[PDB]
């Protein structure tokens, strides 16, 4: 049967069938519950909503993400999300289809173990596999050598790979991503008098961020330009028809990727983390890593982020090293695309964790068979 | 057995059987007692009259409303009114029929408790329920989303509802309604020399208000027009054949709904209260609330009130928000119609307060089972 | 035992038994005493005569009415009249029969008190009651709603009643009646040279008034007609065979009912008093009062008085109000007829003032039990 | 020039010059016309009399009040009264003197308009102003906070004022005053056999009321005392030397102020109206209103009325609220005194309606410039 | 010269001279305007009132707070309030005195900019500074380490400070404070039939809240106790002498601080917000933050709030962490006291924004010099 691929990200579920070129089910990994008084009977209204229904009814619901920082924190809501993905979005019987899952590196192993247990015992899949997202992204690029910067929401991580060999000691992880950016934007929007507090307003601010925010090539020059003139100001219409105008916040928001101190984090910026990951690697592969910086994830979709990244890594790296940033279109889905490629490889069909192997070894099997 | 529905309003009793499309008993919630010397014996004249008999004999009686501002203030007369409703108007035995009652929101809970106690112990109904009028009105509209402006006499209230969920913190109540309008009309009619003092004359003035008063689309322009010409003047014939002519009073009377200061109230107008109720609600539902302003009650029957309301809420709300006022015909009875729909719903048959539950918990049960 | 009914009017005693359709004793409430020298002995002639004997012997007697303006002014002669009524006319023992008396409204209460005392202590009746004449007249009409214009001699009064309830504040009394008319006719008859001075001549003039006088529909037109031609002149034969011819005096006499200024009174006419009584009443009952103007008493027996009254009240009342004058035949006796009906009502048998109650409370009891 | 002040009351004209401490012209607002045959020529007798001449000649005249219930009903006689006031009593040329008039609240605006027109076009005054009587009374008290009970004849009204701000929505008016009391006394005097019918006899009864009537502190106890003993009976000598004795009528007459039902009115008593006026006002000012109940007008001059009022308002108001009744001597004239104070204020000289403003705007100007 | 300190809170102005131990001017930051008809001239009454005069005359005024949620929304009324503070309360010339102002964190920067502009251009102060209130409160405690919970009306905020260093990323703000509590109390008081609608009645309800409300140590146990017995019921006397009895409302009102859902807010309670602020901070300082929870503001003055806070934070925090709540007396004024200490520090005299610096850089200077 055709394998399932579910890139169960912190913010969005990307799910589909292996061999397809894009996921057919993309929806927020969010579960919503009503927070207000139900007064009208006979309406068949439910006590829990998931995905696009939660977004549509968000004004009446409290929205909660069961996965935070790439770590599943609410297993009942995660099970509800997976059940939705299988039965309502894909409209498939999971017991027929091998399912390829994925997770960020340096994650708690109990998360992987419980994922395997739920997949095998609740949804009764015949086979399962858990891949590291950056490896799938590198699969999607068609390459075998490169350092992948994957950044969705929740977690940002770098994985250097050379000739198909990963350097796990050089893997670097940063718990700073699109959700932290959304929260920071909510914070700084208070400077202009716009107050966004609720989770639905957090979704509104996320939409604002996606639509209007961009990465400054030179942060101080852009700040001076915004102080000088209104040329950078943009207007956004709220769901109730109220219009807000956003200025330097547009690039101050993503700047926290390069200056995590804006949100009080001591961590080095994304560029310095990439450079340090490269420098932890053997000297001989660094040139090829410099030329194959692969960007992945939704938070790499900010306009100008590739140019800024190239500039900073060029400033860090020795002269005459050829810094190249590969930021292809549709890199939002590169993890899922690589998962589809991998799951459809003939050589991969022996890598699956089978129901038999799980019945023998239990959920510990993932630590043996999965990277 | 078929459930009874009694919309026990401050001015009118609307009563009937669930499943019917209209109440079969509509009469004033008024009790009249003779105020003059009874000289002729053998006439079988009674010491108390209720409803239409009180209206017909009003010239000899003192008329009193047992319910004021949606609050029952005279429980003996209210009991007499309910007894009339059951035995003389509906001609039914209340002990056979579940009775759905209703009341305005933010009412004293002792009123609901005493209502339940009287229903269960005096009329010995098998089951009872107390619904909020605006929810019933929304039921009558066939909708599940909207902000209901209900205005009879005694109380005006707004209840926002989205997807069947009420926002009680956004519920707004205004103790300004048709009875205050009737009193104000009585006051301003003195300007032309017409003196109405007695309760029967208050009923006469109420009839004048119902027949001739209307809402100006632009109050100052209408005032200028009335000063300029007699085109707006209308004549009304009193019961004794005396003819009175009414001019700008026609629209000054209902204008107090939009300018409560005319009667010394500090409250904002009906339109500003609706807008504030909307703005207290979550930003995401405001658009749908703007499009589903449902008008209910007799005091929403003034000609032009819907257009005025749309104009004012459009002036308040952001541009490009689609303000729509749903003022259907027969909105006098929308509360009762919704009560009939609700009482006849299969899913509602478990919501009833049973005589058993009352015998266990006492009159406090309504606070648990009723919204 | 069968109750007695005595309509003790100022001019005529109307007495009989309750349940009968007419009084069997009708005679003038007059006491006559000889004013001339008694020369023949052995004749058994009496020193006092009452009623029809006084009328027959009037030429030798001085005639005095013990009741003036509805007020008993000579209690010894009133006692003689009552004794005559009981023992000689009805030929009954008063101690066996409850006696219903009546009086005009707004009378001195001492008159009622002394009446009660005389009835209980002199004639020793077992029970007694004092009714207001207009209420009895309304009883006789078979109605329960209407404004009664009662006019005998002595007093004219209006009592509005609606649904059995009297409006005492709207009760109006006018001390202008048939005796004032008789005196005015005596005055104006001097214009043609006819001098009537004595009390017996006053009785003659009363007979002239009763037989020949009428109410002009339009007073000025009738005056012009009488000036133009003799068509309106009528002849009357005096007891001594002298013939007198009467012209415009025929309608000038009763015109004083509508123009009391003819006798120097400042009071408004009978029609204006009826209208003012109606207008003092609640607006809601005025229409029914307009349609139920009940005329009662001997001075309402003038030909054309009903048409004149309808014309004037129509001129006063608003157009489209249906003015109706109920002037039934035998309205001379309507007060007595109503008294008979009332006294024979089963529900009235508890209204009697008993000898026991009088022995307890004294003559003050009437103010408590009687309207 | 010195301003004129004319408190044109329903019963009495109080007129004088601003700055004086009392009106120099006090006379009845009454016009008398002869009702009898003028037989003697060469006597120079007039066809119309006004004020004190009408009172002196009242026995020959029909007396009419051109103002009823505070409303001018006969403008020709009102013009005659004003002409008398100006030319014969004050002996002044009105075209030289600004004239401050006053009227009861909630009066027909046409009355004020016609007053202004007559003042400006007939008497050609240079300036005019119409003040509300209770405000002037409060001016006379020297206060700026209080609820004024003004009661002359025709109209009784309450005006609450706090810190110079009136609460017009709490203004209450009652068309029950000294003339209704005089009529009721005329009615009940018939109980003792005293008949007063004519307008001159109405003036006699008014004098009786003023001299002998008083307010019972406890009505039922006084009734029992009057029934028990003659101690409360008083004698009054009529103009013809006839002596009448009055008993409980003395306090039954003014009791109608507290029990309007005695004359068939449905209205609450004077005390309940004052309390309701207070309770219609903002909670924060009620304490100061309770302590500053100002009594004004001739019908507040009954002995004991202040004590009765204090007792009743104390019975109504919460305990520990300090009820105080300010009933100063000469409160008959407090309205005029306040008018004099106001008219002589420097700050008021801009409030006048000038002949120029009237020539521009016409009689409508009063509705703009006058409260 | 001595520096001025003005803690311009949302509800109360606390103003005084630096170096003093308490503010000498404490009055409500409220501006009142008359809403009723001014009828009495010559009284010198003003069109606007501020502070204690507005409170005293509140029954005639409409009261408006120019600052809402710590944000100045009406700059003209705020200017009037500051002018009052300087000239009438402190009776000082502001151009002579450096003025230290303060505001809540995460406020719009335009509010601070306009404050600076008004201070420098309208009141022409020589120097100015804007401090964050919680830092001043920590100054008042004498500490340099701690997490300050400041709650007046309008805004509640937490600021963690360690060794004089603030963690702005851990600063948390909640727009739920005493005014929301007052509104909620007004809402729930309707359950017992007490209706408070007007702004003056809102002030009455605020006084009720301050006097009678308290924080339950265990909310459900207190609810059960209130249901069981009247022991918790308290009586309050309204200004008009009406007495109201309050029961479980006493602790339901402040419970909304711990359960914001009572007013429909999605926010976590005050205790959970404090814990989350601590947990956002570096692990090493959390122990000292746990031991130095400083409570500030008027809404921290509820009896039992400190014990409840300690209980909840102990329930949240790990065992053996020493939770300590520092709720000193006079914490109403701790912000002002700290401002006085800071303004009187020698080292602070270089921190002032001078008129020179403002004339150079304009109102943007505050963003540079002020935290
Ligand atoms: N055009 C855009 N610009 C900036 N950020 C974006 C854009 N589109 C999506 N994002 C961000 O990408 C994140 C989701 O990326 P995704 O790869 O789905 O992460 P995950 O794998 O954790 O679900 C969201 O936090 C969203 O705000
Ligand atoms: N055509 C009309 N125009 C204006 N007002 C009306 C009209 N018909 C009824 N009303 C008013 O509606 C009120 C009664 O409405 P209703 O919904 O019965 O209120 P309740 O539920 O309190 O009885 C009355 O006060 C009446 O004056
Ligand atoms: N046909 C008539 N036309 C005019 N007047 C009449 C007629 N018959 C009787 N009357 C008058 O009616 C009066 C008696 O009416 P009555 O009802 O007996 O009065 P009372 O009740 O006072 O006795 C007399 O004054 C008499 O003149
Ligand atoms: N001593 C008194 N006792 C009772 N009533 C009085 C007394 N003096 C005057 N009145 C009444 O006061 C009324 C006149 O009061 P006034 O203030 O002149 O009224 P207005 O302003 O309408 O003329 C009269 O009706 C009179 O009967
Ligand atoms: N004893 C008390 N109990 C409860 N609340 C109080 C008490 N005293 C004052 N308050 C509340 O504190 C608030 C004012 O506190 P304050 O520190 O002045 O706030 P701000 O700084 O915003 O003016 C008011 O909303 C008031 O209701
Ligand atoms: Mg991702
Ligand atoms: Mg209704
Ligand atoms: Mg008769
Ligand atoms: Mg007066
Ligand atoms: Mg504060």
């Amino acid at each position: 049967t055709t394998a399932l691929v579910c890139d169960n990200g912190s913010g969005l579920v990307k799910a589909g069938f292996a061999g397809d070129d894009a996921p057919r089910a993309v929806f927020p990994s969010i579960v919503g519950r009503p927070r207000h008084q139900g007064v009208m009977v006979g309406m068949g209204q439910k006590d829990s909503y998931v995905g696009d229904e939660a977004q549509s009814k968000r004004g009446i619901l409290t929205l909660k993400y069961p996965i935070e920082h790439g770590i599943i924190t609410n297993w009942d809501d995660m099970e509800k999300i997976w059940h939705h993905t299988f039965y309502n979005e894909l409209r498939v019987a999971p017991e027929e289809h091998p399912t390829l899952l994925t997770e960020a590196p340096l994650n708690p192993k109990a998360n992987r173990e419980k994922m395997t247990q739920i997949m095998f015992e609740t949804f009764n899949v015949p086979a399962m596999y858990v891949a590291i997202q950056a490896v799938l992204s590198l699969y999607a690029s068609g390459r075998t050598t490169g350092i992948v910067l994957d950044s969705g929401d929740g977690v940002t991580h770098n994985v250097p790979i050379y000739e198909g060999y990963a350097l796990p000691h050089a893997i670097m992880r940063l718990d700073l991503a699109g959700r932290d950016l959304t929260d920071y934007l909510m914070k700084i929007l208070t400077e202009r008098g716009y107050s966004f507090v609720t989770t639905a307003e957090r979704e509104i601010v996320r939409d604002i961020k996606e639509k209007l925010c961009y990465v400054a090539l030179d942060f101080e020059n852009e700040m001076a330009t915004a102080a000088s003139s209104s040329s950078l100001e943009k207007s956004y219409e709220l769901p109730d028809g109220q219009v807000i105008t956003i200025g330097n916040e547009r690039f101050r928001c993503p700047e926290t990727l390069f200056q995590p101190s804006f949100i009080g984090m001591e961590s080095a910026g994304i560029h310095e983390t990439t450079y340090n990951s490269i420098m932890k690697c053997d000297i001989d592969i660094r040139k090829d890593l410099y030329a194959n910086n692969v960007m992945s994830g939704g938070t790499t979709m900010y306009p100008g982020i590739a140019d800024r990244m190239q500039k900073e890594i060029t400033a860090l790296a020795p002269s005459t090293m050829k810094i190249k940033i590969i930021a292809p279109p549709e890199r939002k889905y590169s993890v899922w695309i690589g998962g589809s490629i991998l799951a459809s490889l003939s050589t991969f069909q022996q890598m699956w964790i089978t129901k038999q192997e799980y019945d023998e070894a239990g959920p510990s099997i993932v630590h043996r068979k999965c990277f």
